């Protein structure tokens, strides 16, 4: 019947694709972007913002901007992960009536499934533009370590947006599907997944097309957003030095700096030097214009410990898989952050092999979701 959309409901960003003919097609939203920030915010008047609009005010509206709620979905408030999330995020996380971990803004409570549903709502609108009719059936990916309550709460997010979630599949298997590993006779796979919010490493074994997850590790609090924050703190400090003006108390300026830091980071994936240029950042004797040259080497030095924190979970995951570098047939990169050359060289060093880059790492999981969806559609 109707095509089945595949949605990567991501910690930081989300992506939707659908089978068109013999290949999956990634769909772009109304803003022209092929991914959508998994961000939901409520302004002082109570209007709701989703995606890029919410992201663009995250720093000036920290109390009422929900982000990385995938860290809460399907979790009890007393889960140590939730308590760790409370220490790391500024919006209010609260204990629901059933002891579940919920969020709160302006006196109103929301479950993480409701926040996810708002994101999925947007994913659905994006898909329906392309399809020309209502999207009924959905395949949504989840991390391999998600337990039953976390899978169920992701399905319920889908239902809230009107989607019949025909199946939930693990993100590293979805990515492997995007790479055609579905027909592998005997092959061990490493899936290195550095997203905007979280880091995952998974060791998969494929035998006659059967996927087994042999080990899982990572750091739920290591993502590209931390690379951006570390570049922000370095910018704030160099500014306080050259000008004597301290930006930390200036959320309007910090929002500009966070935007600049993420832009600069991404340019350095492709060139060795980039310019941070923020005219009239502060009007402190007169205006002060921020203008810094940032090199790849400097940025690599600023984020060194962040990249290195991916090494020990990977070695741990090979130990738990009773696998060695030699036994790993292929390493696949997932997440935007793996676009960074130093990250790719760190992956190379870990697994003794050039990682595969054949599939856009931002989009591989959504693509695999769509492939699974086409299978379910019989096509
Ligand atoms: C070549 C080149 C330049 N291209 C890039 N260079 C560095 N970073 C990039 C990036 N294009 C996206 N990014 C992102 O990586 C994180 C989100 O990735 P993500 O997988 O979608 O997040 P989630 O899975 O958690 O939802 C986020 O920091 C953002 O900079
Ligand atoms: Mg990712």
């Amino acid at each position: 019947k109707g095509a089945v959309v595949g949605i990567d409901l991501g910690t930081t960003n989300s992506c939707v694709a659908v089978m068109e003919g013999k290949q999956a097609k990634v769909l772009e939203n109304a803003e022209g972007a092929r991914t959508t920030p998994s961000v939901v915010a409520f302004t002082a008047d109570g209007e709701r913002l989703v995606g890029m609009p919410a992201k663009r005010q995250a720093v000036t509206n920290p109390n009422n901007t929900f982000y990385a709620t995938k860290r809460l979905i399907g979790r009890r408030y007393d889960d140590p992960e939730v308590q760790k999330d409370i220490k790391n995020v500024p919006f209010k996380i609260v204990r629901a009536s059933n002891g579940d971990a919920w969020v709160e803004a302006h006196g109103k409570l929301y479950s993480p499934s409701q926040i996810g549903a708002f994101v999925l709502m947007k994913m659905k609108e994006t898909a329906e533009n392309y399809l020309g009719h209502t999207a009924k059936n959905a395949v949504i990916t989840v991390p391999a370590y998600f337990n039953d309550s976390q899978r169920q709460a992701t399905k319920d997010a889908g239902q809230i947006s009107g989607l019949n979630v025909l199946r939930v599949i693990n993100e590293p298997t979805a990515a492997a599907l995007a790479y055609g590993l579905d027909k592998s006779e005997d092959k061990v796979i490493a899936v290195y997944d550095l997203g905007g919010g979280t880091f995952d490493i998974s060791i998969l074994e494929i035998q006659k097309g059967v996927f087994e997850v042999k080990s899982t590790n990572g750091d739920t609090f290591l993502g590209g957003e931390d690379f951006d924050q570390a570049l922000l703190r370095h910018i704030v400090k160099e500014f306080k030095r050259e000008t004597g003006v301290d930006l930390t108390k200036d959320n309007m300026a910090l929002q500009r700096v966070r935007e600049a830091a993420e832009k600069a980071k991404c340019e350095l994936s492709s060139s060795v030097q980039t310019d941070i240029n923020l005219p009239y950042l502060t009007m402190d004797s007169g205006p002060k214009h921020l203008n810094m040259k940032l090199t790849r080497a400097q940025f690599e030095g600023i984020v060194t410990d962040l990249i290195r924190r991916t090494i020990a979970p990977c070695q741990k995951a090979m130990q738990d898989a009773e696998v060695s570098k030699s036994d790993i047939g292929e390493v696949i990169l997932v997440g935007g952050m793996t676009r960074m050359p130093k990250v790719q060289q760190t992956v190379q060093d870990l697994f003794g092999r050039a990682p595969s880059k054949a599939v856009n790492p931002d989009e591989a999981v959504a693509i695999g979701a769509a492939i699974q969806g086409g299978v379910l559609a019989g096509d």
